[PDB]
């Protein structure tokens, strides 16, 4: 009997690189809220952890932060992705997988996590599949070019993530590759 | 609604503070397993994750392992709390309130975890407490002085705990007073108390 059984509506799972345009594009629904459940990504949560700001602490030190402010990540996706909700429809952006298989999975290649802190999340993601039920019907794969990410972030006035280099970009770009299209649904949408 | 509502027996929880003889004292039970759910400390998780051993970092760079050790017990002890059992009684050595309330926050309080680490593990055990369920019908506190657990640990082979200064018994021993004895914390059960002597 994994929490959150069946109360879970058909599940979109909006996906990107940073500064794959997931922002703008998700508000097109903006106006849809009295119809169809909305959860962007909580990076709010993410700025305001009780006061702290896990966000800008891990782009500030990584192999310090990487780990604390993951495994925040996982508990804020989790509990949207359980999260109960009257609509028939569910549209979230980002989620528990691209967090996984992406982004801790980049932070273990490029040595922010070391091992022990990598076991550790990976050990809290099985635990995770095997008692909760995740919803994840239609996946849209908004795919960019490393170098277009690059400057749509450079563009804004962007904050915590401004500073991130391109090889970050370029190795985020591949793994999202290598989950939604090297090997449920998933619906590649040109991005640019 | 909650994770394992209506799976787990009648839960006893054996608490103590580091060298007040729980291992010696649970040891007095495997001669019962036939009817009992026998869940001894993870301890042996905690030095060997995928090879790791946390339990041995935690104690050589608190500042440094706390916070993905801290983590990986709350989640054993969650995979221990939840696990399915047919038998009628299930005993547990700690748990995730000794956890949580013991050996988290008096890491806070020495420094060993930073505000921004305390509060996710904070986060995850509100979300915890919200969701899965714990059970918890009764807890077997072992209350010892820290000078007599101080020299159980002395007594015994050397081992990654060997080493913590009187004051962290000391500082343990009046967390679990807090919680089991003056009961400031907000508990799930009755408490029965033996003395070490
Ligand atoms: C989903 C996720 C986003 N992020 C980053 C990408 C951005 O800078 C921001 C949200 O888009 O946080 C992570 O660091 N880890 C994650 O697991
Ligand atoms: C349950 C728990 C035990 N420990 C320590 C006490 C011992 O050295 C060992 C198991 O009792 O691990 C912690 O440091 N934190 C915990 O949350």
């Amino acid at each position: 009997t994994k929490y959150a059984e069946g109360t879970q509506p058909f599940t979109v799972l909006i996906e990107g690189n940073i500064g794959s345009g997931k922002t703008t594009y998700l508000n097109h629904f903006e106006k849809y809220k009295n119809d169809i459940c909305l959860l962007t990504e909580p990076v709010e949560k993410w700025r305001n952890v009780n006061g702290v700001n896990l966000l800008e602490l891990m782009y500030k030190d990584p192999k310090k932060w990487a780990m604390p402010f993951q495994s925040y990540v996982t508990l804020t996706m989790l509990q949207s992705h359980t999260a109960p909700t009257n609509k028939k429809l569910k549209i979230m952006e980002r989620s528990i997988f691209s967090a996984r298989y992406c982004f801790v999975e980049n932070m273990r290649r490029n040595g922010s996590l070391e091992q022990g802190m990598y076991n550790t999340l990976e050990e809290w993601y099985k635990f995770i599949e095997e008692s909760i039920h995740v919803q994840a019907d239609l996946i849209i794969y908004l795919r960019t070019s490393p170098e277009v990410a690059y400057e749509r972030i450079r563009q804004r006035a962007r904050s915590e993530e401004s500073c991130v280099p391109l090889k970050y970009l370029q190795e985020l770009h591949e793994l999202h590759e290598d989950w939604l299209i090297h090997q449920c649904k998933v619906l590649v949408l040109d991005a640019d």
